[PDB]
């Protein structure tokens, strides 16, 4: 009961951190070993942060219009005292270019780790849509 | 160096049980709990084994041609003693309805826990090419 | 007779506080865990208010061309003194971009419960036309 | 928990008798009164037995190919003694016309009513993929 | 009350002469000054049986696979004693040249005089489907 | 002879309120029960006067560009002293939106009835061209 | 009165003679001088017999399925005692080279003079369908 | 040799009042029964003036740049003293929304008729290009 | 009056021996030197006979089913005793591959020069279908 | 030698009259009952000067831009004293819209009389591109 | 005059043995060191015998089909006693696979040389149709 | 090894004469008989300098942006002391009409001869890329 | 001189092992560390034999048809006595499915070592075409 | 270890000299003789520094937009003391002409020589995108 409800609080942190463009919380959140898959880097396994720092520069911390993020269905592993799965349905609400309201869903997987009593990601998985919306 | 090793042994061993059709073999690697995102799936996430069982009996214990699998430039996460993840680059190499070799690409995500000595899969996340060869 | 009238009452209620984009009137005819099957959430059953409260905000309470709705054919079952279940096709009639008059159908189910003496919707089921009609 | 559970029985034996093409059975889960919304039905509301009857005589007691159904993520509303909602998504595994295994999706809302102490359904709504697979 | 019901009764007799290709009894339905507009006169007005006459000596008497028809939402005005017109409309289950079941749609109006104490139809008017099914 | 001509005569009447938008006018040759089959109707059954009210108000009391009606072939069926049925082909000319002269076709049935001595429609079938010309 | 239905009466003689492939009948009816335009000349007015008798000597003598014709709204000109002119539309039921019945529209204008007591055609304009049926 | 030039010179005195927009010099060579069959009736036949009025005040009297035409081959049967038929192709060179020289072709045939020393057109049939140039 | 008929005479004997596949007589009517413009030359001028024996050898020899050819509205210019040119529309009748009748249009000149009191072709120009027909 | 170089001298006088846009000295060159075919004239044979001064006019006499002709393989044939035959492939280089140098082609046959010492065009024949550049 | 014959002779000697296969002719008539440019290789210059031998061992020594080769317009250039260049358009008539006579057309540049009092090929340029026939 | 190098440098100021625009350069390097093959002359043979001539004036004396040249793989035939041939790939650099940098590919040969001492081009053939270049 | 012919030498019998199937000889000419680039691979870098081995067992070894292999332009870079690399296009022509000869083109690089005083390759990079033909 | 670290070094050295559009520091680390394949050289083996040089001049030392670039998966071989090769995937990511951020994939493999104590680049191959990216 209460140690899947602390990897949701985690996981939903980590999230408004890239919503509101905070660079420098994100990077407290993430293993400096961190690897990625995901629909921008086409098939390849990326490590470390640098690959995602050029979102944060030149769109996330610069866009300000309202989005709206829903997680459905969240099914979490726990793997001892110190790790831990999650993985999820995601649907973002955005508007575009037109102003018009619009919709789109990802699927993801997050997998934690719990060195020096901080948990930090280490692994993600993403497929579905791009992280930058079709506007 | 050696823990590593056999994270690669477990993941080898799996994917050949599904070559050769021996869903007896799958079942006894599969934690009961098991979870899955596919794109058979169509953006679902799946649980337990009896989604798999009917590629088993339909197809993968019928089919008999020849088909080769790669591994590329796997990166193994080990999070203490009891727990670790692993994410690959997958080539397959097969013959087609005419008898001409083709190949295809996939990118995975396997998790895996040491309950009772032995190691277990938890969860699994796959994109890119689909399970069922295009021939 | 009687009982199937105060249900097509309450349903013409709630049709025109989503015209007007009344999000505190909309907010009182709906049960806090209610449920939606709706062309905008791509298959998905979304729970709670906080998805259509997007819609008010951004779109249902800025818009002010004339829009006609009507009613065709609804058939009430009455699943004793507490229940009921409405279903009905719906017709828009609205002002598109260039200002000429068009027309939309969707399908749709209300199931409505009557706690404390009040009647709420606790399950909602859409097809054919999205909400946002395509001016 | 226990009341929500044989609502989930009475479901899983209705899709079962459409499975077997059992019209005999069938027949005595429906109220005669039963209201449909369906993708067969090209957006008109049906009402009673004899446009289902049509698909059981010239398909679903002809065929025997392989099948398996798999419902997701169950809703149920519970609206006092004698009246219950239940919605899922709907998963369907099948053999094509070139022995193919393949894959399809739908939405589905049930309404129960348990007139005499024996549940029965009184409407129906579907959305996403025909129930005739594309073979 | 009764006066509507046989109007409705000389409507499903009329369809089911139709359907049997049964040319002498649907002859004694129609006023031999009959005009009509359908689909396959290109939007002409015809008059008379002798259009029709081609359709049941060249298809209706001679097919013999499986049809089903529904009658929805009939709405009938009584304008007199001598005088009635009836508007519905038409679902047609069928199956086509492959085995497959299929359904269409028509909108249909039929004009009714009461000469020599006999129900005769001395106008029709059919939009939507063609009446020779697509197989 | 005369009596035909009478049943022309109030059809031409109700053509010209449509083009002048004199709702004031339309409203008093409508029986208040009057349904309708018409291309703007997506295919379902209308009744009473708000569905053409909107075309009224948003389109035909504003536009003021010349057109002209020519109505083709009127047949004319009696049904004794105080009910009759009007078909014609209707060809429209009009001016696009670059200023070219254009043309476009509808078949058309209207009913008429003589409640209190004054002629009233009952119902209307229209097929072919929409009656919003494509400017 | 009486004059025109002797000009119906040549005008349905000539179209018979058509239809069985009677060219020895077709040749007493025209002026050895006859002009035409008709689709099948390409845009060219075509003068005498000879190009008329190759469709009867490789198509409508060789031909034997049912066809079926109608004429349409004929309106006759009389010019004196010894010179008409009709115009009328015609449809065309027949069947196709899978068994299927089609129709097809044509707009047709014939000149008619009267040496030696003898009805006889000068000139014939055609629009639309081909007198060759696309079975 | 001489009775055959006037009917061509009332067709190109004809010709000329369209060319000028000149309605009045035009109605007088027109019998006031006149039909006609062209490509803007969509395949109806067409009788009296007020089709062509609405060519004449919304286009022809407006437009002022250059035309040129020509009469090719045109064959004249001549059917007594007081009928004659005549059959032409029919050439325009117009100026396009551009500025450029386009061409386009046409086929027609005229019926005239000599009432009151007088000769007026009673039928008309026209063939390929509109009257209205896609300029 | 007489000498343009002899023109008319020679090009209908040219003509005929082309259809009977009849190269020796048609090397009598052409000069040696003979050139041509025709649509199987790419827009290049050809000289000589030989690149038109190709024609009579591989296929007008060989072919043997129903044709018939029209001349249309020919010109003849003189030039003098010993030299003519014609222009003139040739239609052309044939059976396709399916047996069906079919019509093609060319536009031809002829340059005709009198050696030794023989008439001789000299040039020839051709435009429209090709001389092989799309059967 | 001599006699045909004074043939090449007159056809590239008549090219050069065009060029200019010079209606009057090109009106001196051909014969009044001149002929022709080209692309311009829809696959007729026009005959005199009236068609070809709607170019002059309209075109010819008021563009100005930079155009280069080339006369390719030009072969004579001499039929006595009076008359002779010309035929050559013809290559323009223009300026399009856009200010770019572009290439057409077109084949060419001129017939040529000697009346009253003066040499005069009798006939014309034109293949290819058309007389107006696609700038 | 009688130097540049024997040039077009050696060059009407090349092309027949092409035509028949003849390879041992073909290699006396080549330099060892001749170069070309070709349709066939794509774009680049080919040196030597061998890449035009199996065109000759897989195609032109096995085919049998009548063709025929028209040189057009021939320039030759004479470059002191031992050198000569010729260039040339040509065309070539073949029957395709379905038995049909059809035409191609190249540009061909040849350079030649006299070592030893024998003409042989040192280059060759071809542009246009490929040298295989698409039959 | 000295001969060849000053073909290549006769070659690369032929070269560098055009893309100046200095028909006074360019025309003292060619012979006044110069035949020409290439893309622009639409597969004629070309004769003379004044077709290039046109480029000249009106394209490449008035162009002034960045272009760059690359002569690969040249291959020299020597055919005595007066007489020579070079064939080459060559590349083309160049800016398009939005400013970006593009690349295109020709064949060429180029045929030499050596009167009064001076070397001077006789013939031209080129492929690939036209001369104008797509900005 | 002598050093670079040896580079060549190695080059061409690698080739040759391919062409005939011969993987023991391939086996031999290559180092066990090899890596490759080609576009069967789909843009990963490979390292080994073994998904070479799948195109000999399941193609090179079981094929037979005629094939000729052309080397382009080698260049040689030489980097002391141990190392060179190699660069060359390669054209090939073959038979395809239909028995018609094809051509092709790649763009390789041959990195080669010399221990033990054998030359092996170690890593190989393919450009343009893939191995396998299409056929 | 510590040999293969300073090729990875000369080499993320070359790429940012690119980057900077450093001409004269690029020009210092190649060998004036290098070798390139490359898709802007349309499948063309090109040598020495002049084809680089325009994309300095016209491109790289013009643009200032941010790129970010990823070298993944080195692999490198040593060959001896004095040679090295260098094989790696390359990911850019860049901000496209509407200012949204994009990423592109290319294979690269680099040829490293020792000559006096300092590394120089010779041979260059380069798969996938473009280096001038499509903004």
């Amino acid at each position: 009961d209460a140690r899947k409800q602390e990897i949701i609080k985690t996981t939903e942190q980590l999230i408004e951190a890239v919503n509101n463009g905070d660079f420098e919380a994100y990077a407290k959140i993430c293993d400096p070993g961190l690897t990625s898959f995901e629909p921008e880097a086409l098939g390849n396994l990326v490590e470390g942060m640098d690959f995602h720092r050029f979102y944060f520069e030149n769109l996330l911390a610069k866009n300000s219009k309202p989005i709206h993020t829903t997680i459905l269905n969240p099914h979490v592993h726990v793997i001892g005292e110190d790790a831990a799965c999650i993985a999820y349905i995601r649907l973002t609400q955005y508007i575009d270019g037109q102003g018009r309201p619009r919709t789109s869903q990802s699927e993801e997987t997050r997998v934690w780790h719990r060195p020096d009593g901080k948990w930090q990601n280490v692994h993600f998985h993403c497929s579905g849509a791009p992280v930058a919306p079709l506007q």
